[PDB]
């Protein structure tokens, strides 16, 4: 696509506040965040016993998060690493799963709430394919499921992904474990790539919050294949 869905000009709500603006489905920018979470889903190694047994989801809602603050916190720093990147910030979208949604788009992605017993350290992880995000929606490695019914592979309960500007700068990449306390000297994110007896699949590692933008926020479930 050649029309700018992904990365317009926020606009100042008012502001306080986090703002969450409800996109119709018959927006085309509504319809590709959709799309982008419908296609990039794979058949994990687990069996799908973090993210649950699917092969699509129920997208129920996508919400655009607007906040003044969190948005002249992510533009600034995005202006600095591509300042320090040859004028190339490698922005790109990515998802991002985690049981902290709701504190993420209200006070924005926080590094102190890292993991340091990540794979790449203390950072905040992003994914290509949104199934892989699905997997930590309740937690690592699922965690203990659903909060009702104790199911990591619950088709009732609604469950929400963030579809992410991510700010990659010139990023590091890593095919094995390399426990990072911050992005590695001359660099300004990490990427995890896939390969046998490695990871199956990518993923983008952050060390600083002001470093990505929840832009989307998406409601769905995930559905029951046939069978
Ligand atoms: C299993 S793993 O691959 O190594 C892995 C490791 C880490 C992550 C990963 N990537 N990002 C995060 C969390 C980001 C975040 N931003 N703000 C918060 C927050 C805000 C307020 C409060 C309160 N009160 C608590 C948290 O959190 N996490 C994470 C950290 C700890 C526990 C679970 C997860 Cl998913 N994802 C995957
Ligand atoms: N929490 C996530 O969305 C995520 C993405 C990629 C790798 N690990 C975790
Ligand atoms: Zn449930």
């Amino acid at each position: 696509g050649t029309e700018n869905l992904y990365f317009q000009s926020m606009l100042n709500t008012s502001g306080s506040g986090t703002i969450l603006i409800d996109l119709s489905p018959d927006d085309k920018e509504f319809q590709s965040v959709e799309e982008e979470m419908q296609s990039t889903v794979r058949e994990h190694r687990d069996g799908g016993h973090a993210g649950g047994i699917f092969n699509r989801y129920n997208i129920l809602k996508i919400q655009k998060v607007c906040n003044k603050k969190l948005w002249e916190r992510y533009t600034h720093r995005r202006k600095e690493v591509s300042e320090e990147n040859h004028n190339h910030a490698n922005e790109r979208m990515l998802f991002h799963g985690s049981p902290f949604v709701n504190a993420i788009i209200h006070k924005g992605f926080d590094e102190r709430h890292a993991y340091i017993g990540g794979m790449f350290g203390a950072g905040i992880y992003f994914a290509e394919n949104s199934s892989k995000s699905n997997q930590y929606v309740y937690g690592i490695g699922g965690g203990t499921g659903c909060p009702v019914h104790k199911d990591r592979s619950c088709y009732i309960c609604h469950r929400q992904l963030l579809f992410c500007r991510v700010t990659l700068g010139k990023s590091f990449l890593q095919f094995s474990a390399m426990k990072m306390a911050h992005s590695p000297p001359g660099h300004h994110s990490v990427t995890g790539r896939p390969s046998v007896n490695g990871l199956a699949l990518a993923e983008y590692v952050i060390y600083r919050g002001e470093q990505a933008y929840p832009e989307y926020l998406i409601t769905y479930q995930i559905m029951r294949p046939e069978g």
